């Protein structure tokens, strides 16, 4: 299929972490879902004000890539690269893009 | 029309920019674009690594919300603002949320 089946599981997967975030005890700030099918890039961010001070973070940015999954940014406490694995994506599919490329290949997946 | 007609502006001036910016003499990162006409979010981002340091940030994000234009976030040197300005946008449809909602009265632009 893949990438067709990768596309809907990265959307679902941020959809419900966006949902589910609202019922952390830790503060909770707006946030913004930004799904791009052709582009192929997935974010999802904090967008907001704490008085005078603006909250703008990306907690994960995904974009699918050389038919595999490259996590791009990651705040999440686990990891969005565990929830992937759960939903059945093979390690061989996914790249920790936030790692530099030259250490890709010390970890668990992808280097490319 | 007018949100339809918002969506296609800011499309065509973020990959206007994204492409003019390969020419600039400015250091050129690797870019992504990332345009959801669902949610109504619109971003350029750069996304790179220059050696082992990590570039990971946002040039421009939008959000078309009530009706109107919200920059989010700009980084340009003339400002989003003044293109789409260019472009026949009024100033009252454009909302500078990069700043916080009680200094937007100060302004040239909407509140909200």
């Amino acid at each position: 299929d893949n990438v067709a089946e990768y596309r809907k599981l990265i959307k679902q997967v941020l959809t419900e972490y966006d949902n589910l975030s609202r019922q952390s005890p830790e503060t909770n700030y707006e946030t913004c879902l930004v799904f791009d099918e052709n582009h192929d890039n997935y974010l999802w961010l904090a967008v907001d004000w704490q008085g005078s001070k603006r909250i703008k973070y990306t907690y994960v940015h995904i974009r699918i890539k050389n038919e595999k999954i490259y996590i791009e940014e990651d705040y999440t406490e686990e990891g969005i690269a565990t929830e992937l694995m759960r939903l059945g994506v093979t390690n061989n599919d996914i790249v920790l893009a936030f790692h530099p490329p030259d250490v890709r290949k010390f970890t668990d997946f992808a280097t490319a």
